[PDB]
């Protein structure tokens, strides 16, 4: 009731999963959101539920704006309230060059990482700004280190939508700051030319997710904190 | 002699591009979206002053339309040597919870998408993978990239970062193939320096990107901002 109460979008595996499961165990009521799965993400709300936690599975692909508003609608069903959204639900492509990408490639890219965390974001300021009689929240996204590097070779495509995810977080941060909102991003690195060794644990980058969602990072925002292992 | 497509070559930034391009050699395709007239006005002027320009019709928003900017290039000057990604939109002045998808979804399409697929036509031209024999490209990204453009328009600020890095990534995937690519963050065009930049002193930081004077200079982003 006075719980606070986590939205993760693409909850169900990997980051987000990890991201369900520290939150939970941290006392937030969390929302797994999966896109095509219901098992795997009952699977991790059976976690939770199992360790004590609270969490509900939600519908909704991000790259679908009426699935967007309709898993909003369901947080608002299920909790009555929302505190935090992490913006985690995005998809890679193949390996090509630009000089091959389509058109339809390109179009989902920007879809689904870029326009699908938009509207999710703006979903969340709608409920939590205190101009609307909210009492303020937390939102990160997850950007990657490729938006530094630019994936050359690769998918210069996903580099760019997770470029536009930094600025994103910036220029909404100091958007909503005044109103009691704080957004910031990660770039996960090579998560299961590493400074470390080694590939990180998707639990590293939930670490780092629910660290700059808490109150430990109250004057943290606009800031973009890269979980790389010095990549 | 050097052949530069400017996509948005009308007005503003683009159409100063297209006149420097013209006086320092280049055979200019003044790219336009919609109404011809402006592009024809920037064309004859060029001719008139002794250069080689012609207008071309396509919107960079409908990648229907990409070919045949590329293909009337080809044709009328047989090759390609430079292409500039001038053309895009800003909206009316929104907060994010404010924005419809049909917005959002439409800034990525022109600022982004057209910018890569044009991009992806003028790297199948110019790649020496292709028997081409190399070439640069210049962005148009913002200062907007940096700076966030809260309570405007953080939608056009993040399409721009996407600029940023397409930029970068790009010219590590084709600098192999003797192709350049650079970016400029034009600030308030017409602040540290106290009054907006002239169209004129973009198109002069966009014409040193284009040339030979910047010949080990690739993924790099210029500011062009009077300090801002």
């Amino acid at each position: 009731s006075d719980t606070p109460v986590v939205l993760v979008t693409g909850g169900s595996r990997g980051i987000g999963a990890a991201v369900c499961r520290l939150a939970a165990r941290q006392g937030w009521r969390v929302g797994v959101n999966y896109a095509a799965n219901r098992e795997a993400a009952d699977a991790v709300v059976a976690a939770i539920t199992e360790s004590g936690g609270e969490a509900v599975a939600i519908p909704g692909d991000v790259g679908n704006a009426a699935d967007i508003a309709a898993m909003f609608s369901a947080v608002d069903r299920q909790f009555g309230r929302l505190d935090g959204l992490v913006n985690n639900a995005g998809i890679v492509d193949y390996p090509q060059r630009v000089d091959e990408m389509s058109v339809e490639r390109i179009e989902r890219m920007l879809r689904v990482n870029v326009t699908g965390s938009i509207l999710c974001a703006a979903e969340a300021v709608r409920r939590m700004s205190r101009l609307y009689s909210g009492q303020g929240g937390a939102i990160v996204n997850v950007s990657s280190m490729a938006a530094i590097l630019g994936s050359a070779t690769q998918y210069v495509d996903y580099a760019a939508s997770k470029a536009a995810i930094d600025t994103f977080t910036i220029g909404l941060a100091r958007e909503v700051a005044a109103e009691g909102i704080r957004v910031n991003a990660v770039r996960p690195g090579i998560i299961e030319s590493v400074p470390m060794q080694r590939a990180g644990m998707p639990e590293e980058v939930a670490d780092a997710i629910l660290y700059l969602l808490s109150p430990s990072a109250s004057y943290v925002t606009g800031s973009i904190l890269n979980v790389s292992g010095g990549r």
